[PDB]
């Protein structure tokens, strides 16, 4: 051919903060790329077009479940390493990579808890939570724009709605961090799952504990909600419970931050839009969407072949590994005339960042507000947002996409 054998991982640091030049030659040159992987063995299909990505995430037929897939059983149900038990039982049991009908239950239990209703009545806590944030980041030596804001900020309020206490907030990011050592486009070197397999330890027990103590009282949240389920005939385990408390903290915040920090190197490097929000708050909303869209937090997703399926000009055989690249997707010039240009005018509703199909994001209009209201916090609460320069670091990670930490300065 003319370009190399594809895919996301060992990439080098300046292309993983802008892989957009690679997914548009290899979508120029075709929708999808196989990548082989040997002996016996299913190959991964990347997907790099808009429609395509969008049959993908829409079809009946590809399920999350690899170990369905195959009709093989020597196989992980999920992409975790067996000798790694507690990681294991814990990534099983998020809604994120199961199939109906168990999903169907489950999605459905769990909805309810973030109506666009629920997310209007915290509009105005979230608002207060961001304020307090940047106070105390203000009164700081060089601040940290992730660590000091956007990590925290989501993660309050994903804690509050679980049912955990605040304090725990730096002792949840961490853990949260080191669990995401086990996705699949990070290496396994040095240090592999070890720490994704601690992570998930403390995270277990500390559910577990949490679990424990609902019957002494009980609040709206959603660790009473579940335990209630179970105690009152709900077929759920605490294996199930534990897991979906991970999930849903991790859900709710690493994607959250992600998006607000690289909302910000976005708006630095496109300052007449930057200087277009300061002057009119009205368009954060719209704003957001193309923030969205030009830079989603989420990469890639991946699903599995239950059957034969054709897409593009390929013929995808059961048992194959199909990765949407919701990055490129979101930058195909088939759907978005000049996918680089940051335009706040173009028509919403189309960009993928949440995803799509039964998956679609949980959270997608609490995300949003978060989103909303954050970038407005720090519009209003650093006037320097803009002006002089920062430093970025970005990390080993395809699938949960952003900086680890993003330094501003000082006044
Ligand atoms: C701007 C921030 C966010 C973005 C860009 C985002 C993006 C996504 C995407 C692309 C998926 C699809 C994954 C797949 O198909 O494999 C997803 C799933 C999910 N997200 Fe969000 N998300 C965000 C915030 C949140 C928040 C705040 C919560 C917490 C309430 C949340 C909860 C979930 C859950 C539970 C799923 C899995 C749903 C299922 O499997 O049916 N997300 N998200
Ligand atoms: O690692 C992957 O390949 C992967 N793919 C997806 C996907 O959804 O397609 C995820 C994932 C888990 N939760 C997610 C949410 Cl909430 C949104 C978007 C993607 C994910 C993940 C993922 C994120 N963190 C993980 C960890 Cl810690 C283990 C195993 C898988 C994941």
């Amino acid at each position: 051919a003319t370009l190399p054998r594809f895919d996301l991982m060992g990439w080098d640091k300046k292309d993983i903060a802008d892989p957009y030049p690679v997914y548009r030659r290899y979508r120029e040159a075709a929708p999808v790329h196989r990548t082989a992987s040997g002996p016996g063995k299913p190959d991964t299909y990347y997907v790099f077009t808009y429609d395509d990505v969008v049959r993908v995430l829409s079809n009946r037929r590809l399920g999350r479940n690899a170990r369905v897939a195959s009709g093989d059983t020597d196989t992980a149900p999920v992409p975790i390493p067996t000798e790694h038990r507690a990681l294991r039982t814990v990534v099983e049991n998020w809604l994120v990579f199961l199939d109906p009908p168990h999903h169907t239950e489950l999605r459905s239990l769990l909805t309810t808890e973030f109506s666009p209703s629920i997310v209007t009545g915290l509009r105005p806590r979230i608002a207060e939570l961001a304020s307090a944030l940047l106070d105390r980041l203000r009164a700081q030596r060089r601040p940290d724009l992730v660590e000091g804001f956007a990590a925290p900020l989501p993660i309050l309020v994903i804690s509050a709605l679980l049912g955990i206490p605040e304090e725990d907030h730096t002792w949840l990011r961490a853990n949260a961090v080191a669990l995401q050592e086990a996705s699949t486009t990070r290496a396994r070197d040095g240090r592999g799952y070890a720490r994704a397999e601690a992570a998930s330890q403390e995270f277990t027990r500390y559910f577990r504990r949490e679990v424990d103590r609902r019957g002494g009282d009980d609040r709206d949240d959603l660790l009473t909600l579940l335990v209630r389920a179970r105690d009152t005939g709900s077929p759920l385990s605490v294996d199930g419970i534990v897991g979906t408390c991970v999930h849903l903290l991790t859900a709710g915040h690493e994607t959250t931050t992600n998006f607000l920090a690289k909302a910000v190197l976005t708006l630095r490097a496109h300052r007449d839009v930057l200087d277009e929000l300061r002057t009119t708050p009205e368009s954060t909303p719209a704003a957001v969407e193309e923030l969205m869209r030009y830079d989603p937090p989420v990469q890639a997703v991946t699903r599995w072949a239950y059957e034969d399926i054709r897409l593009g000009d390929h013929d995808i055989p059961r048992g194959s590994r199909v990765v949407a690249l919701l990055g490129s997707a979101n930058r195909d010039p088939a759907r978005f005339p000049d996918p680089d240009v940051l335009d706040v005018h173009r028509a919403a509703e189309r960009q993928v960042g949440f995803g799509l199909g039964i998956h679609y994001c949980l959270g997608a209009t609490l995300a949003r507000a978060e989103a909303e209201i954050g970038l407005r916090a720090l519009l209003d609460g650093i006037p320097a947002l803009g002006r002089g320069a920062h430093e970025v670091e970005y990390a080993d990670d395809m699938v949960f996409h952003g900086p680890t930490r993003l330094l501003l300065d000082l006044p």
